[PDB]
């Protein structure tokens, strides 16, 4: 048995065995996977010189484990003794890399930090329970000896929500990891029980051994958990088709320090609302019933192109106000559409980039954007929708790329994350930033964000670039994500500053970011729930 | 500031001991005997069949023995008490027409709409009254009155239509001196936005004019009760009420966006933990809400109601379970028993308007059970709402799948009109109550396993228990909506009064239906007390806001 971990990078995303690279001499940069070696990247480099400068990538590597230091865990032998009672030796943890894989989220920051070695409060243990009732146990005994509780999924999440802030008491990282069963399906009600430390791969499999799905899609979909899910409320990008993730929750189990709260299969409180975006401040969720859907019988994903971002933006407010809406769809500005066609190391694929080459001819690429369009379902319902986009489609001046099998154009995004690392590697870094802007202020917002950030570089003599995409639509608007890179210097003040700027700007369009009397209301139900304020305290 | 010229309230044109408007009620013609509906809009429509169809239910001549409702100034209501500096400090602030205190105001807002309530008003038995009635203007005035209440600690329950069956506005005690708040003067649509689809409503609206105003802007929330004509929006928050086009439009809680609430240690303001939640479905224990924004959407290009007749109830429900199969439903559907079915057919009035075509659905219900046994055939009315591609893509998908289960259609009648008859369901509860007779209702979620044995067994019990008594009972069911395993069921049941007059006899019929729904796991109506405990100590420190002990 390896934990998972173990079996996730300590100091960058995803797979300890896939990684991108600088092939030598060439300069060729190659993606490694498990099941592939090497494969050559040769847009990549290409595209990296072009946009951020004899080229060469200065190396900036991580810190080795054995060169970080960690202060020593703190001590509390007759809390520790009782544990030993109840859990087996190998589900206590505090070796080094322990203690660092559960200090840190997936931020530019977090990775910044252990990257340097900067490792501020560690917890002191890591809990691996391996089910519900020693969930239950080990809440109990925090509790009765006054330890501070952290529950922990994939440690995703870029908010600092897992990392330690209660030095003055002893703090165990409960990870929830090794609970990652599906322990039911009924097909009957379409429901299905499931321990929420299982990872969305993981679940997603399960799952389909027994003919169903649940649909949920964050862009940290291979690295996260169900649990964080319904602990953060998470965006699925199939959410149009399954609903968002507390619609999906039909119930689940809670263990807090006052005891476990169930919940139910009108008036009253719906108390699920309580428990769902609590970020583990109101205790553990460790099992959850999800509405699940059968395989769909079709699915079906193609590109287009649009010969502007303000086309697409166009066909995107069409076919939302045509009620009849894809399972899916990402419109790419120009600079995220380049990047997505120099992601290109599959017979369906170079079709697709030969139709790219034909359009931007006539079409300047500085100006064209990709679209990914997607339908799940009943064939006759598939086939409905898909006419009605296409139709749309054709009056904004789309350029269909066709299609391939299966759904790895939407698979797409979950690669981006690895760049990242690649990135902080050779002396550069990237962030993100996420709003939401109605359509009358999207398209001055989305050019005057890019100008602005660009050019504060450029003054400077610091090549930068910036892409956007659009993930979903509401009614009068979008939500628009902006990424955002440039070179490192010789502090942290750097990704303070062009975090700010992107803020600012953002806000300058009453883009979204993010008395009071609900603040009294949320200390009373921490007060009750929590009164020793165990469970992830000091967390916004 | 005042009232406009020749304003009346809500609580003087809804009946006082019956559902609805004062204006319309069905009667007994004399000497014919014919039933008949009176409207405001138009008198006595003979209603030649539905005579004929009480005698054949629930039996020489057939007569209807009249058992009248005691007349208003007939019935004793204690004092109210008196709480002189209260009453003075409300009076710096609200005018003399928002205050009220007389008989008909006392017991209009002591009562909601359940057999109880009109049972326990028809006999005078007025046990809980408020004290005071207070009729706020806006949000700001709410704010004030919750002021002066927590101050004063003073009993404070929000009325909105009143047409609740559970007690939910009805005093529990009456140590402290209790104020009922009518939301009913605070009825506008303070603005629509067409363009990010919301509107922000004073919840004091009742449905019929919240429809109607939104109208204007060219919008619809589309939130449809059985109540719909007589409850109000913050009456649907408060209790989550179910809606009949859901399928189409979500549930309240997903169209309410944001609202304020007032409370007695201040208002609550919504734009992590999703707050909204606490709030609706909380009856007025945790405040007042005074506006809501609302989700809205367009007036649609296509309305399309369709009526359909089954040979058995068997055929009707394997349509349902293949249309929530197919991913393909309509906006509306509902599934009546042969017994409904009946009653329908028999409501039928001898005139209408030239642009109005019943006399041939009648008809084709009529050639239909010459091939078709009658004490099996089934109606289902079914809708579609929304864009014309969308409605024709949907009326094709259910219709091939109708044809599949042996479904005769009926045709279409203009807009909503197929949907808009059970509004007039409970007027007819009001006539059997003045001759004699009582009806009650059950409503259950089931699963497809246990539907079908659950509504035989249930009718065939019911009906048992009274005839092995020598005793006329009649009960009837209509399928509301569909889930992935089951269906809403509703029964609706009815029989003679007792000549002994004892509310014993309700209890009797309601537990038996009770106990057999509960054998066939059909739905009724916890360490989250003590988090409802604190919540409401929290908000409610003095517990002014609608105490409940449990
Ligand atoms: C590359 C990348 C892409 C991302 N894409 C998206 C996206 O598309 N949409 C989106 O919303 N977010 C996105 N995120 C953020 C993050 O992945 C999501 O919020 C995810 O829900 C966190 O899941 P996790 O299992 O990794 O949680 P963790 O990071 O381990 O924990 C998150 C919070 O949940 C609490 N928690 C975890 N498990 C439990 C439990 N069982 N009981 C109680 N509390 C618990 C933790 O204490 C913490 O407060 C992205 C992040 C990255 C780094
Ligand atoms: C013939 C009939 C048919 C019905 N059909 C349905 C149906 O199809 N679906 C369904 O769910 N119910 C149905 N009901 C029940 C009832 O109509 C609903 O619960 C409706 O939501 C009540 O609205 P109201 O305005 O009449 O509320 P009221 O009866 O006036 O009050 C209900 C509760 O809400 C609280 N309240 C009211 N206004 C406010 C406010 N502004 N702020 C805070 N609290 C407030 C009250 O104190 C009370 O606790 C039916 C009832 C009848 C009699
Ligand atoms: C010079 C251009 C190179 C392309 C670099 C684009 C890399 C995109 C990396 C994505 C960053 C991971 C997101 C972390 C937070 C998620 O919301
Ligand atoms: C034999 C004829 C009986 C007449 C049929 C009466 C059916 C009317 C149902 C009215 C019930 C409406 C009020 C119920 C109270 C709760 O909702």
């Amino acid at each position: 048995h390896i934990d998972l971990y173990q079996q996730i990078k300590w100091n960058g995303w995803g797979d300890t065995r896939k990684f991108l690279h600088q092939l030598k001499p060439s300069g060729t940069i190659a993606m490694t996977t498990p099941e592939v070696s090497s494969v050559p990247l040769p847009s990549l480099r290409g595209f990296i010189k072009k946009e951020l400068t004899p080229f060469v990538l200065d190396e900036t590597p991580a810190l080795q484990i054995e060169n970080i230091h960690v202060d020593p865990p703190k001590q509390y032998p007759e809390f520790v003794r009782e544990l030993k009672a109840f859990f087996l030796p190998d589900q206590l943890k505090d070796d080094k890399l322990a203690r660092i894989t559960h200090t840190f989220g997936k931020s530019l920051r977090d990775l910044i930090r252990v990257r340097i070695g900067q490792v501020k409060n560690a917890p002191d243990l890591i809990v691996l329970p391996h089910s519900h009732e020693e969930v239950e146990r080990l809440v109990q005994l925090a509790h009765k000896y006054n330890v501070v509780i952290i529950p922990m999924g994939g440690g995703s999440n870029i908010v600092g929500a897992i990392e330690p802030v209660s030095n003055e008491r002893f703090t165990v990282s409960i990870d929830m990891r090794r609970m990652n069963k599906v322990l039911w399906v009924d097909r009957r009600e379409m429901t299905a029980c499931i321990q929420v430390g299982i990872m969305g791969p993981e679940l997603e499999k399960q799952l389909h051994k027994q003919g169903v799905s649940l649909g949920h899609d964050p862009d940290s979909f291979e690295f996260s958990t169900l649990g964080g899910w319904l602990a953060t409320c998470s965006s699925g990008h199939q959410s149009d088709k399954y609903g968002d993730i507390e619609d999906m929750a039909v119930s689940f189990r809670t263990v807090t320090p006052t005891g476990t709260l169930e919940l139910r299969n009108g008036a009253g409180i719906n108390y699920k609302h309580i428990i769902l975006g609590s970020e583990g401040t109101l205790g553990i969720i460790t099992e959850a019933v999800m509405k699940v859907h059968a395989v769909p019988q079709a699915v079906e994903y193609y590109g287009f192109l649009f010969p502007t971002f303000a086309h697409a933006v166009s066909a995107l407010q069409q076919i939302r106000s045509s009620e009849v809406i894809p399972t899916m769809i990402r419109v790419y500005d120009p600079e995220e559409t380049q990047l997505s066609f120099a992601w290109k190391p599959s017979e369906f694929t170079s079709a697709m980039v030969k139709k790219y080459l034909h359009y931007i001819r006539s079409f300047d690429f500085k100006n064209v954007c990709l679209s990914i369009i997607g339908f799940e379902g009943p064939k006759k319902v598939v086939d409905f929708h898909r006419t009605s986009v296409f139709d749309i489609l054709s009056k904004n001046a789309a350029f269909g790329l066709g299609s391939a099998p299966g759904k790895t154009w939407a698979e797409k995004r979950y690669d981006l994350p690895y760049i990242r690392d690649f990135l902080l590697d050779h002396n550069m870094w990237v962030d993100v930033a996420e709003t939401t802007v109605s359509y009358a202020n999207l398209q001055t917002l989305w050019k005057d964000a890019k100008q602005t950030f660009v050019k504060h570089f450029k003054d400077q003599g610091i090549p930068a670039w910036i892409c956007a995409h659009i993930s979903h639509t509401y009614t009068n608007g979008v939500c628009l994500y902006f990424i955002f890179a440039s070179k490192q210097n010789e502090d942290m003040a750097q990704y303070i500053e062009a975090k700010k700027l992107m803020t600012d700007i953002i806000f300058k369009y009453g883009g979204s970011l993010s008395t009071r009397g609900w603040i009294n209301v949320y200390r009373s139900l921490k007060e009750t729930i929590d009164p020793k304020d165990i469970c992830n305290p000091r967390k916004l």
